[PDB]
């Protein structure tokens, strides 16, 4: 008769890392890092994004002639833009607080264009101005959302216009100021010099004076156009007054839907799929708490770490080898993790200890859940733009993001490295504890063999082996025969 | 005769969380999170705060006629300001670099008001101007710390004034520029058009031009007043020159005491209590690392986390059931953690080991003290204000704060879980070591019963048990009759 | 004859820290913190730094008459500046976006000075202006890289000048505007009132108007000079136009070499040594992962923490005491860590177990390397400069730096403590495992003595002892002899 205690082994080739040892083969493992994407851009939560194409944000809002598709834009989930868009400000110039506007458009999901100042209301000016830079079919043209006021005959009266925000939400209004090349242009266009442009609301007041100078030619013109924007609150009035050089707005953008969005810089094209997490390289369909695809994610997504391998051990060490756990594992005990092997006269087979296996299984599952179900990630549509005179702010942002990434990478790496040690020691501690429990139950009626096995002095049938496995071993009832056989 | 090794059990209820199991009942536990406050705004370190009431900082520093109780204010610990104050600027307008001023006030604890430009020195202008927007008892009035200069007769000379800072500390000076509504109001107030206001110091030069335009009416007026501020250094001079539209100062604010203060946005009122850690919801009185009351605190305030429960286990696992440490804990052993139970003919009672319990106590205490005392933080204010043209900066600050708090939350949770697991394993290891030491010392004169209890072969008296409990047991002394009784 | 199991002890007095114990003596330990520097400023990677002296960045770039040794500056690795430079703008004034220029200079390692507008091209103006503040040898002078334009006779024609960037890289250009003290000197210098200065590129437009006002006298003069800078891209043109008050540039700075550099604020001089990291207090020649000299460094440098000591335990617990291991360590085992001691008829002596010692050594080395070789050492927390109106941004930078530095200090301390505890427990477990291995192999043939020492029941000679040492012990061979001696 003989009973042995050992652990389960199989043909797995999975490896882990530990703070003491490297490349340790295990029976089971769980990868908690995602490294695969579909390489495609598609709909987030069922709502397609806003594809700008070769246009820019300023070109879309101002109404570039070469962006006529984006004049009635439906709802969107995120905005796709190119790094160096071609269709941009048609007339050379600038755009004040451009980055602030782009940041505002990261929490806006829909716009509704209202006509606030109709073109025909300017009955004392000429409103059919154009330029060769912004040309369609050879003929000169201009922005579709702005009006260029010019003299009607040799006189340019004071231009006055107002609008009361009775739409139902905040409104985005853009106006421009013209900077000619020479005094001859100013006289030919506005008939007077020393002009001003004045825009004022209940919070904003602004005066601008045209500045005439010879400039390097961009797009073939030495003139420039400067654009500014404001955010009009509900039930508030905006006032325009100018003696010249005013590029008035004809449409106002009302914020219809708010939420979480962002601008994602790609060179790609929308395709047909759905997703819940989006990266500039592709979508992610995963449930693990880590990934290393791309830092700039849009939507609820797993955390980003700069790691190539994060594997958690959920099984025993694979040391293949009748002996017991001192020699190695068993490749025939496919019922659990810790078990026995009886060798009596009426049979020779393996088994599993249900209680210890269940306890260890619950512990490992709880550990995996605790490591996984402890990280809280919000929407976090990161990504901000800074101008060429804001380099310190850009460096600050970059340093903050990199610092947090390094902190989290170190945290995750060391956590996995320590917990793999803990589980690998937990398993052999459990095996030794089971061996000690069996030895304490058996007392001196058996004979330790040194390889993890026990040799019985009394002939033990299958029922007595079952009693030993359960825990109801009756030492006194086999005591006398054991003594007689041992003393002999 | 028997001797057993076991541990202590009681009727405790406190639960802890480990990394392998959840809701483990323990004998002793320590809470390292505080969630209670008195809901009252108190005096920090015995100095009452500054109750602005319905006034803004601009109203206090400019002399709003209805904020007349703040003309002379004593020392303060922090400033309490409502979220939307209602007496800020009776005359509509703007304050330049307002948030910078509010940040500067976070390091100032006392102001002394010094008359720098007396109102009677302007002997060539009119200094009694007023408006209905700032009205007292119905009659028109104006700010109490500023002077409005107006034509005396049908002429307006150049207004010149200077002050040399011979006070003893840095000075704060506020001036303003008036922007009228129409040309008639400019002519009826300053008699000339095309005026300027020039303010200059050794490190500052600034010239402003009045703006005349029709604007929407706020408080019944279409005109605006724009205010600016500067910090005058010691032994430095400030010059004022204006041909119109100047709202000159009369008082300057000198920084008397410097320190660490802050602005708290609350709607409450000050009560009679003393406090070292103040939050917008109440006061904290605790000696613990973490809390979960409010992020924006002021004072020597404990660390902040987003967790609801952080309990450290400083005791044994509570499992009740004469058996030993295998079958569970003991409810009769009251004077220690580990111990022995013995049963002679001359007595049957409990005991407790001293060296082992003392070592365990010292280790647990050192662990708790290390976790508590490594977290070193100081007193600083975390509130910052940003304007509506600075939203990227606001998002940067918000993201940095949130990220740091999530990092510390993760650190605290992992620390507590892993340390609880290690402590609960440490207790079992200590008990097993005690059992092993006793067994090694007793050698073969005894017989293991398998439930942690040892049964002697020879008769053992009280002195023998006292000898086996401390580490001096004479195996040769009882060897011979132990053999005689065993072999029988 | 007996065989015993014990561990190594020696005369080291090194101490390490543990999460459960303080000041624990260990046989071997490794220090991973560097606290020493050579107290010198010298060459970084073979390139000497730029010694400004009493110069300033603006004084060097403008051509201060006393800042005359840096008119032809070779390659540099970092810039050494003083906290309060004395040779600075000799004509009083300001410098717009100074901190942005200083930030840009942190990524440029070489400049080349190109004559873009020769001083002889101004044939219709006077170009020999000077001031007593900006003085050499008593007689008046001016900056050496700028031209002051003044009327030639009683006439100031329209100044005009352009440059096309055909150099090869980006160019930095600085110009200035003069702000006089009174109308008399404006007329005596520029012959007209109501002047302007226009500078324009393909991406920059600017118009400035002089400000005439009496000002406090700094450096003896009541007038000021305001300077501005731009970054001209390749194949781009800059246009200058002025009717007065223009300080035109004569040279432009080409960015010859780019890289990683910085500005270090010290008060010392350059000496003759060669380093790889540089701190304001000295230089570091180390390979350790950490240091605590100064937060601001330049070069490949270890991480900075607020720690007084960080020592990793790589040895056993020094417990000086043949007994074995229950009583203490051995001072005679000079070979390895764990070993045996035999005492038979032939002789006595110590030995060492090669397998256990090698396994433990490899594990400890792997742990040390994992702690050290997991910290991202790319660069450090650079030093940024902010103005007096950017206090909020400076506070943000300071708080982020402090938060990250605190987080890393806490992480390193807790890592060291927990690793030390686990190392000591690891050594204890290894010794116990060796003891249990020998006991299981030897079984009943021996009797245990209770202090780590086994006594045989037969004659175990040198062949026997070498057999037991390397795990090949024939229990059947001596079974009958052991039974004979045991039973009797
Ligand atoms: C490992 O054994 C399993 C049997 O459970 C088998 O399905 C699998 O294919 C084997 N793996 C390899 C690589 O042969
Ligand atoms: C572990 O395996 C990797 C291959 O994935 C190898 O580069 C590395 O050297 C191995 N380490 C050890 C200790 O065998
Ligand atoms: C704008 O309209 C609202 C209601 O539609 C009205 O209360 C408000 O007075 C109007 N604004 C002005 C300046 O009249
Ligand atoms: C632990 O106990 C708390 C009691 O507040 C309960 O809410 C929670 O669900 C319990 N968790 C488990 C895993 O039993
Ligand atoms: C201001 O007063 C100080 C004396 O406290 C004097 O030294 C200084 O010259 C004065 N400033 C001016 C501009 O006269
Ligand atoms: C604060 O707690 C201490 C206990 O340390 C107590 O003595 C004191 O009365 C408490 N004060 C208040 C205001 O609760
Ligand atoms: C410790 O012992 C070593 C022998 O290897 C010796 O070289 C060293 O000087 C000793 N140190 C002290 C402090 O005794
Ligand atoms: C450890 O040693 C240091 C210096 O020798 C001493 O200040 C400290 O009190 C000691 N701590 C303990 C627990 O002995
Ligand atoms: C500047 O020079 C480049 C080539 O040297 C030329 O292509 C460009 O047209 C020039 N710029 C102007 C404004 O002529
Ligand atoms: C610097 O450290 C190196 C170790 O790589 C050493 O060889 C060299 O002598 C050291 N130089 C000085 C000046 O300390
Ligand atoms: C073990 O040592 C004995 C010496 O008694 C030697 O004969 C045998 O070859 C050794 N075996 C191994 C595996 O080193």
């Amino acid at each position: 008769d003989q009973i042995c205690i050992g652990y389960h082994a199989n043909n797995s080739t999975e490896k882990i890392d530990t703070i003491l040892e490297r490349n340790v083969t295990v029976t089971h493992a769980k990868d908690i890092l995602e490294k695969t994407h579909n390489g495609k851009l598609c709909k987030l939560n069922g709502i397609p994004p806003l594809e700008l194409g070769d246009c820019s944000i300023a070109g879309w809002l101002l109404g570039n002639p070469e962006c006529d598709r984006l004049l009635r834009v439906p709802e969107w989930s995120y905005i796709m833009e190119k790094e160096n868009p071609r269709y941009s400000l048609c007339y050379p110039g600038s755009f004040n607080d451009y980055e602030e506007l782009k940041h505002l458009l990261s929490s806006v999901k829909h716009f509704e264009k209202v006509k606030i100042l109709p073109k025909d209301r300017w009955t004392q000016h000429t409103t059919t101005g154009g330029s060769m830079a912004c040309a369609v079919s050879g003929k000169p043209s201009f922005f579709r959302n702005m009006v260029w006021l010019t003299t009607k005959g040799p006189n340019y009266p004071v231009a006055q216009g107002s609008y009361n925000n009775t739409s139902g939400e905040q409104m985005l209004i853009i106006w421009g100021v013209h900077h000619p090349n020479d005094e001859a242009e100013q006289r030919a266009l506005y008939q007077k010099v020393g002009t001003y442009v004045s825009a004022s609301t209940s919070t904003l007041y602004k005066r601008s004076i045209p500045e005439i100078a010879a400039r390097p030619k961009v797009n073939g013109l030495g003139s420039r156009m400067e654009f500014s924007w404001t955010l009009l609150d509900m039930w508030d009035t905006i006032n325009f007054e100018s003696t010249g050089n005013l590029v008035a707005p004809e449409y106002g953008f009302k914020i219809s839907k708010r939420g979480s969005s962002g601008i994602m810089k790609t060179e790609g094209t929308l395709e047909n799929c759905e997703t819940k997490c989006q990266t500039p390289l592709g979508a992610i369909n995963t449930t693990l708490p880590f990934h290393n695809v791309h830092p700039l994610t849009i939507g609820e997504c797993p955390k980003y770490v700069k790691s190539e391998k994060l594997v958690l051990a959920t099984g025993l060490r694979n040391v293949p080898q009748i002996a017991g756990f001192i020699e190695g594992g068993w490749q025939g005990m496919v019922d659990g993790w810790y078990g026995y092997h009886h060798s009596n006269d009426q049979g020779s087979g393996y088994a599993a200890d249900k209680e210890s296996t269940q306890k260890a299984f619950d512990g490992i599952t709880n550990k995996v859940n605790s490591v996984i179900e402890k990280m809280n990630t919000q929407f976090e549509a990161v990504g901000k733009e800074f101008s060429n005179l804001e380099k310190r702010l850009e460096n600050l942002n970059k340093k903050m993001e990199d610092g947090f990434l390094d902190v989290w990478t170190y945290n995750a790496e060391l956590l996995v490295l320590m917990e793999n040690e803990r589980t690998l020691d937990f398993h052999d501690s459990n095996v030794k504890n089971l061996y000690d429990k069996v030895r304490m139950q058996l007392r001196d009626n058996v004979k330790e063999l040194g390889n993890g096995c026990f040799e019985f002095y009394h002939k033990c049938d299958n029922e007595c082996m079952d009693s030993v496995k359960n825990g109801t071993y009756d030492y006194p009832k086999y005591e006398e025969e054991s003594k007689l056989n041992r003393n002999e």
